């Protein structure tokens, strides 16, 4: 199709290896490219720690408001938010909205400790009918995005259902939808990514990824004025270990998707 040739060619142009999955859930037709290869998630992963936390809010109902301890031990890599309170205290929705708007690595740590290691991360995605994600490792290391290895990875295709289960299905009780799309629609960190190549009229909420061979990806959740929303992800890696961010190329996929509709 016109779409999939275009996106090829992009993915030539690039030099790297795109993968797209878009949901219309007007017709809940699907557009793939790469869609059942795996790729390394990055920070696109912190949606799902995000959602385990908030489902078990659905049984302890004050779980977010749970005061939990920054201390120095804790920080790693980057931590725009946490770094702010050092030697406090951060609730899980605090830490919450700071993995998703800030992509906070210490945010992200201390969700995975509360679902009591990565395995209750990936156990909470097999729970909603995500076969494929798979989360190994903590911060800063499930990052590496190195060829081939399947850790910390998913397929376009997976991602994109269980985001369209998060945010429009009900994987979630209707508070918690709620609060998770309130988190996404206000990500601080996607405005050259799949944003940037979409009407400025149109609502997102998206979660970005950044890693090791130039690893550049983004996922989101889209509200077009008038029309039934879109759930797009773009994962995109490169040959290189210390290649650069391509944020371009993800912004170009969603234009050449968008052209199509
Ligand atoms: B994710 O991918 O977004 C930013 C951080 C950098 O380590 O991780």
């Amino acid at each position: 199709s016109a779409v999939q040739q275009k996106l090829a060619a992009l993915e030539k142009s690039s030099g790297g290896r795109l993968g797209v999955a878009l949901i219309d859930t007007a017709d809940n037709t699907q557009v793939l490219y790469r869609g059942d290869e795996r790729f390394p998630m990055c920070s696109t992963s912190k949606v799902m720690a995000a959602a385990a936390v908030l489902k078990q809010s659905e049984t302890q109902k004050q779980l977010l408001n749970q005061p939990v301890e920054i201390k120095p031990a804790d920080l790693v890599n980057y931590n725009p938010i946490a770094e702010k309170h050092v030697n406090g205290t951060m609730t899980l929705a605090e830490l919450s909205a700071a993995a998703l708007q800030y992509s906070d690595n210490t945010a992200m740590n201390k969700l995975i400790a509360q679902l009591g290691g990565p395995g209750g991360v990936t156990a909470f995605a097999r729970a909603i009918g995500d076969e494929t994600f798979r989360l190994d490792r903590t911060e800063p290391t499930l990052n590496t995005a190195i060829p081939g290895d399947p850790r910390d990875t998913t397929t376009p295709r997976a991602m994109a259902q269980t985001l369209r289960q998060l945010t429009l299905g009900h994987a979630l009780g209707e508070t918690q939808r709620a609060q998770l799309v309130t988190w996404l629609k206000g990500n601080t960190t996607g405005a050259a990514s799949i944003r940037a190549g979409l009407p400025t009229s149109w609502t997102v909420g998206d979660k970005t990824g950044s890693g090791d061979y130039g690893t550049t990806n983004d996922i989101a959740v889209i509200w077009p004025q008038g029309r039934a929303p879109l759930v797009l992800v773009t994962y995109f890696t490169q040959p290189q270990q210390n290649a650069e961010s391509r944020r371009d190329v993800l912004a170009s996929a969603a234009r050449i998707i968008a052209e199509g509709l």
